[PDB]
């Protein structure tokens, strides 16, 4: 119908021929007929992202300090099955909800018993994932309550939007990376009496997107020196920046809990009873799509953990633990979907807040 007040109408019943709102269409730096062979699959991002919209707007209505990080990632997923709809691998959930905080920068979430409540002072980056038939929307923003962070905010914003303006057909990617890390870095912050010019976070990247691929292997660079590898028509891309005041690197840390089937690893014959079991729930589950351990308890698995590491041992899953700057540093960081289509680019999961 028209959606409720707490969104629970799922996108598919507000839009009922099957046809989802175009994201923002741009000219690269007009009415194909290989587009228009294509249209089925944009349609699916387009569903994604609408759904991917209407839950980042649901959060920021809600999200406060003193509510716990499980608390926030279980309102927000909630919000996320019911508009998407989910339906085993033909829709669901891309990845887990990241909330990393702080000096982390990424691939946090918590597992269960963290016991994390959200500060006033903190700065959470809320990254967070849906599909259509494999067709994900990668999208991320960031949340504060302290209007000290505000400049790292509006630096990180503006590399990202950089970034996708710069993007198209031809474009070599090391051009890209140039671009967003000149605007980064014309931006000087000052928290709590300490001045800092903006850092992109070097060893961190964007992606290309593949059908039930979150990374199809193309990086996108976020400083310069890197590889003049052309983006192609047909390829879609998170565009995402990181920016930091702290060395500008990250390294693994904390506790794991997001993990990933590797995708070009077959079919493996497995004997030992629990380790076999585990990976028959993923591979029913989530394929090749990424999960975390909330996700697993939620399915009633218990006693896991060691078959989890023997398939991590076995190079059959992969772990991403989080990654994060040095203490005490903050970081921040902006993400889009953008659709390299014949006529036009798309920035498909635009909206009227980012
Ligand atoms: C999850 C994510 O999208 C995060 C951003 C991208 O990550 C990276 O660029 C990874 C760099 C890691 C560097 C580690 C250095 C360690 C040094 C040390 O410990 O000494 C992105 O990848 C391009 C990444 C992702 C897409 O690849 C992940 C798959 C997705 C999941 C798990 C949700
Ligand atoms: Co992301
Ligand atoms: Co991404």
């Amino acid at each position: 119908k028209v959606q409720t007040d707490p969104p629970s109408v799922p996108i598919c019943d507000l839009y009922p021929n099957g046809v989802f709102p175009k994201g923002q269409e741009c000219e690269y730096p007009e009415k194909k007929a290989l587009d228009q062979a294509s249209e089925e699959i944009w349609n699916d991002f387009r569903e994604a992202a609408e759904a991917h919209r209407q839950v980042r707007k649901y959060v920021m209505s809600w999200i406060k300090p003193g509510m716990t990080m499980i608390e926030i990632c279980e309102k927000l997923e909630d919000c996320s099955r019911k508009l998407i709809k989910e339906n085993g691998l033909n829709a669901g959930l891309a990845f887990p909800t990241g909330c990393s905080l702080n000096n982390c920068a990424a691939h946090y979430t918590p597992n269960a018993g963290d016991t994390t409540v959200l500060q006033y002072d903190d700065i959470c980056k809320i990254d967070f994932g849906t599909h259509i038939s494999g067709r994900i929307i990668d999208c991320a923003f960031t949340v504060t309550f302290n209007p000290k962070y505000d400049t790292l905010l509006k630096a990180v914003k503006d590399a990202t939007n950089t970034g996708i303006k710069c993007a198209g057909i031809d474009v070599r990617l090391c051009d890209v990376g140039e671009a967003i890390q000149e605007v980064m870095e014309s931006y000087e912050v000052e928290i709590d009496g300490k001045t800092y010019q903006v850092k992109p976070i070097r060893n961190l990247n964007g992606h290309s997107i593949g059908q039930y691929r979150i990374h199809a292997g193309k990086t996108v660079p976020i400083i310069k020196g890197g590889e003049a590898t052309r983006m192609e028509e047909g390829e879609v891309y998170a565009i995402e920046t990181f920016g930091s005041t702290g060395k500008g690197v990250v390294h693994d840390d904390m506790e794991c809990s997001h993990y990933m089937k590797n995708f070009d690893v077959g079919h493996v014959p497995i004997r030992l009873p629990r380790t076999k079991h585990l990976l028959n729930v993923i591979n029913e589950n989530f394929g090749t799509l990424a999960f975390c351990r909330r996700w697993l308890d939620r399915l009633g698995e218990s006693k896991y953990l060691m078959a989890l590491k023997n398939l991590c041992d076995l190079g059959i899953v992969d772990p991403y633990p989080p990654l994060c700057d040095i203490k005490g540093s903050y970081t921040a960081q902006f993400e889009h979907t953008i659709l390299l289509r014949p006529t036009c680019k798309e920035v498909v999961s635009r909206g009227d807040d980012y």
